C-alpha cells in the first residue's frame, strides 16, 4: 500500500515515508519537494477518537489509526501540490505548477461511441497487465514485514488493476488474532458504516488517476453503469463491453471477450485467516459471473428499479446512529443497500448497491473478491453519482457524519484504509464538480 521508495528496511525502521522529488545533491536532499517549496516532511495527523464497541481488539490490527503502525512522518504538501512526494496536484488541478484546472466527465458506458467503448475495454485490460509504477503490496503483517532474516521487506510488485483489488481486500479482511485462534470478522473499514461512500469515492479517483498516467491521457475518465433499470439481464454484459455469458459454462465469460482471460487475486481467505498472511499478487482462477443466476435467493434475481434511486435521494440525513448496517432512515445505509429505498431498515432486505452486487451471482458479489470483476468499476461510478447528487441536493451537509463512536475506520477524520498518501473521509465529502475535478453526465428519474 506504500511507495516502493518507502518499502525499505531504512524507511520502515525510521517510521518516515517522505521520498525525494528532485534530489540534485544525492539521496535525501529533496524530500517532499522541499527544495522548491512544494512540501515538507512532517508528523502524521491521525484520528485518535473512540470507535464503537463492535471491535474489541485495539492494539492487534495494523489498520488501526492508519497509518501509524507503519509510518508516523509523511509529506505535507503546500498549495495545490499533492502526492506521495508532493510531485503531482490536488484533485481538480494539473500542470507542472498545478495551476491548470481540469474537469473530466464520467458518462454512461452505453452512450460511448464504438471507438470509446473499445478504448475503455483496452484500457482496463492494460491496467490488469501493467505493473503499478509507485505502489507495492505487503504480503505479511507488520511483525513479519522484514521477513525471516529481518532484512527482506515482504512486498511485491502488483499490476495497476490488481492494486485496486488489493486495497479493497485489505480494508475488508478479518483481524488475525493468532495461529490456532479464530479470526475476528466484525470489522470492515470500507462497508457497513458512514465511510462506505467516501472510501469508494477515493478508490475510483485513484484508479482513474493511475489509468490516466498509464495511458498518458490526462482526460481519461471512468464511465458508469446505471444498474437501476429493473431488468433481470445485465445490459453491459456484451462482448464489446464487459463480456457476455459463455455458451460452454453459464458461469464464465464468453471467450470472445478479453475479460474471460482475467485471473483473480485474493481468493485464498482460508490461507490468510489461518496462517496470518495477506493476499499476494499471484492470480488464480477466472471471473465467475452468472447474472440473475441465484435461483435459491429470488430477491437478488432482479436489479433495482428506477424509483428505488429516486426514493433513496429523499432520505435527508446522511447517516444515523449506530452508523452501521442496521441504521434506519440513513441515506448511506439505504444506498449501500441494507435498508429498503425509503430508508426503513430490515435485516432481510438487499437493495440498490448491495443488490447490484448479488445480482451478478459470482465473483462480483463476494466482498473480499468483488473488484476482480471489472463491472465493479462501473457499479461504483454509478453509486458515486447517486452520492454526488445527494451532496448537491442537501448542500453537502456533513453534520450527521459522526466524529467519534463510528465503527472502527469510519470516524470522520479517519485516514481511509489503506490509501496513500493519507486521506480522510472529510476530503471526499464535497460536491465533485467544484472540488474533485470530475462530474457525471447523467439524468435522474422523477418521484
Ligand atoms: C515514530 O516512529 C519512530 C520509528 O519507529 C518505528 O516506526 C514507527 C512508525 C513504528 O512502527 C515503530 O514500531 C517503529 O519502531 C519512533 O522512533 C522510535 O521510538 C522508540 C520509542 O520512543 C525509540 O526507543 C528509544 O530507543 C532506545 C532503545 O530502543 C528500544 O529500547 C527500549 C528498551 O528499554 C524499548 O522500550 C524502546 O521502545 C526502544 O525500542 C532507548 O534509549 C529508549 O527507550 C527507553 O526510554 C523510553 C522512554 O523513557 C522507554 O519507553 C523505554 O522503556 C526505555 O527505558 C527509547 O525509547 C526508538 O529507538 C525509535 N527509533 C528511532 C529510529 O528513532 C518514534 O517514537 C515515533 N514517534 C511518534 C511520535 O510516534
Ligand atoms: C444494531 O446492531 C448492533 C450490533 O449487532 C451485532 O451484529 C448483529 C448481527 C447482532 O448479532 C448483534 O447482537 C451483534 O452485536 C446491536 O448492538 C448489540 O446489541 C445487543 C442487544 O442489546 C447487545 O448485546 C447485549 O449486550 C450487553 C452488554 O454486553 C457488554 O457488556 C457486558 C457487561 O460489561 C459484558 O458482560 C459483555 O461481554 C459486553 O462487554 C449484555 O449484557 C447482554 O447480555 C444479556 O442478554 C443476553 C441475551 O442475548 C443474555 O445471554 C445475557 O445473560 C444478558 O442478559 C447482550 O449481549 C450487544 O452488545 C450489542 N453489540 C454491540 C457490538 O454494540 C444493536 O442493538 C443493533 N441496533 C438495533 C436498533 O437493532
Ligand atoms: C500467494 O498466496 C497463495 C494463496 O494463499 C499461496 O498459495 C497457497 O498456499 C497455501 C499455503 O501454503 C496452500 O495450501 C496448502 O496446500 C497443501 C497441498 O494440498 C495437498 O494436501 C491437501 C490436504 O490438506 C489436499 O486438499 C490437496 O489437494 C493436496 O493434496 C496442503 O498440504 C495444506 O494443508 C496442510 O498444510 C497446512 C500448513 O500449510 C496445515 O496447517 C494443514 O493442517 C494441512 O496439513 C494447505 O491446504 C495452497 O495450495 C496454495 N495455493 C496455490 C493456488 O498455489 C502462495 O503460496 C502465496 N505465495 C507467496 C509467495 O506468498
Ligand atoms: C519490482 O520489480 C523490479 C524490476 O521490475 C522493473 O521495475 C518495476 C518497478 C517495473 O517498472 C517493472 O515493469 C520493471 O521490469 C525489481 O527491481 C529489481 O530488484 C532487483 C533485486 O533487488 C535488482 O537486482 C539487483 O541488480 C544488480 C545487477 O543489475 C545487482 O547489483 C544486485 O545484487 C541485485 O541483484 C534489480 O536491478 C532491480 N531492477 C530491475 C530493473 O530489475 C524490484 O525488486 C521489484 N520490487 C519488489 C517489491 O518486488
Ligand atoms: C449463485 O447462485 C447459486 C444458485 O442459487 C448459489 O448456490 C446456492 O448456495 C446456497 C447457499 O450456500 C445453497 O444452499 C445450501 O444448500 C444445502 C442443502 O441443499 C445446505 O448445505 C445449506 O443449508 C444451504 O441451504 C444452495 O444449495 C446453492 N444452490 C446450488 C444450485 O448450488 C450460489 O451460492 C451463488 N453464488 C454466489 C457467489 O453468489
Ligand atoms: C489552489 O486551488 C484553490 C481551489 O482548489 C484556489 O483557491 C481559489 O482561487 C480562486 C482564484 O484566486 C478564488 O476566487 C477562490 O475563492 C479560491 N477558493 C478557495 C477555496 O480558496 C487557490 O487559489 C489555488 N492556489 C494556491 C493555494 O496557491
Ligand atoms: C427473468 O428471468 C427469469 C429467470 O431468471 C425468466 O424466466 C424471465 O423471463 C425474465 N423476465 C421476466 C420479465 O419475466
Ligand atoms: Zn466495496
Ligand atoms: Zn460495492
Amino acid at each position: 500500500q506504500f511507495p516502493r521508495q518507502c518499502a525499505t528496511v531504512e524507511a520502515l525502521r525510521s517510521g518516515m515515508c517522505c521520498p525525494d522529488l528532485s534530489p540534485v545533491s544525492g539521496p535525501g536532499t529533496d524530500r517532499c519537494g522541499s527544495s522548491s517549496g512544494r512540501g515538507r516532511c512532517e508528523a502524521v495527523t491521525a484520528d485518535s477518537r473512540p470507535h464503537s464497541p463492535q471491535y474489541p481488539h485495539d492494539g492487534r490490527d495494523d489498520r488501526e489509526v492508519w497509518p501509524l503502525r507503519f509510518f508516523n512522518r509523511t509529506c505535507h504538501c503546500n498549495g495545490n501540490f499533492s502526492g506521495h512526494n508532493c510531485g503531482t496536484c490536488r484533485p481538480g488541478w494539473r500542470g507542472a505548477a498545478c495551476d491548470q484546472r481540469v474537469l473530466i466527465v464520467r458518462r454512461n458506458l452505453l452512450d460511448l461511441s464504438k471507438e470509446e467503448k473499445n478504448h475503455f475495454v483496452r484500457a482496463l485490460d492494460m491496467a490488469k497487465r501493467t505493473t503499478h509504477p509507485l505502489f507495492v503490496i505487503a504480503t505479511r503483517r507488520s511483525e513479519e514485514i522484514l521477513g525471516p532474516d529481518g532484512n527482506t521487506p515482504q512486498f511485491e510488485n502488483i499490476s495497476i488493476y490488481n492494486y485496486f483489488v488489493w486495497t479493497h481486500y485489505y480494508s475488508v479482511k478479518k483481524t488475525f488474532l493468532g495461529v490456532g485462534q479464530e479470526s475476528f470478522g466484525e470489522v470492515d473499514f470500507s462497508h457497513e458504516g458512514p465511510a462506505f461512500l467516501t472510501w469508494h469515492r477515493y478508490h475510483l479517483l485513484r484508479l482513474e488517476k493511475d489509468m490516466q498516467e498509464m495511458l498518458q491521457e490526462p482526460s481519461f475518465s471512468l464511465p458508469y453503469w446505471n444498474f437501476a433499470t429493473g431488468k433481470n439481464v445485465c445490459d453491459i454484459c456484451t462482448d464489446d463491453l464487459m463480456g457476455s455469458r459463455s455458451n460452454f459454462d453459464s458461469t464464465l465469460i464468453s471467450p470472445n471477450s478479453v475479460f474471460s482471460q482475467w485471473r483473480v487475486v485474493c481468493d485464498s481467505l482460508e490461507d490468510y485467516d489461518t496462517l496470518g498472511t495477506l493476499c499476494n499478487s499471484t492470480e488464480d482462477g477466472p471471473i465467475r459471473r452468472n447474472p440473475a443466476g441465484n435461483v435459491a435467493r429470488p430477491m437478488v434475481q432482479r436489479l433495482p428499479e428506477p424509483q428505488d434511486v429516486a426514493q433513496c435521494l429523499e432520505v435527508g440525513l446522511f447517516d444515523t446512529p449506530p452508523f452501521y448496517s442496521n441504521s434506519t432512515n440513513s441515506f448511506r445505509n439505504t444506498v449501500e443497500g441494507y435498508s429498503d429505498p425509503t430508508g426503513k431498515y430490515d435485516p432481510a432486505v438487499r437493495s440498490l448497491h448491495n443488490l447490484a452486487h448479488l445480482f451478478l451471482n459470482g465473483t462480483g458479489g463476494q466482498t473480499h473478491l468483488s473488484p476482480n470483476d471489472p463491472i465493479f468499476v462501473l457499479l461504483h461510478t454509478f453509486t458515486d453519482a447517486v452520492f454526488d447528487e445527494w451532496l448537491r441536493r442537501y448542500n453537502a451537509d456533513i453534520s450527521t457524519f459522526p466524529l467519534e463512536n463510528a465503527p472502527i475506520g469510519h470516524n470522520r477524520q479517519y485516514n481511509m484504509v489503506p490509501f496513500w498518501p493519507p486521506v480522510t473521509n472529510t476530503e471526499m465529502f464535497v460536491t465533485a464538480p467544484d472540488n474533485l475535478g470530475y462530474t457525471y453526465e447523467i439524468q435522474w428519474p422523477s418521484r
